[PDB]
């Protein structure tokens, strides 16, 4: 059935300044050695004062907290053969 099974991909997001934003992917991982990773631009992301990263079943979540203007950019993920990118736009 392949290394992974995509159910629902991430999408571009628009967020009000100072609000939290969330990127959300549903993907089933069929091989135990395969892991998903998150990026902004080309830099790998980790849990921090700015980012929340979590896993619940097949649901992978990247939360960008307290979004300022400089938090805009391209947020990406890699998981086996699957890859994706989504833009964060900050308004108001």
């Amino acid at each position: 059935m392949g290394p992974v099974t995509l159910i629902k991909d991430i999408e571009n997001q628009t967020v009000l300044k100072d609000n939290d934003a969330v990127f959300e992917i549903d993907i089933k991982i069929n091989y135990p050695e395969i892991k998903l990773s998150w990026y902004k631009g080309t830099e790998k992301l980790e849990p921090s004062d700015k980012f929340e990263i979590s896993i619940d079943g097949d649901r992978h979540t990247l939360r960008v907290k307290n979004c300022q203007l400089k938090d805009q950019g391209n947020y990406r993920l890699v998981c086996g053969p699957h890859i994706a990118s989504a833009k964060l736009t900050v308004i108001e």
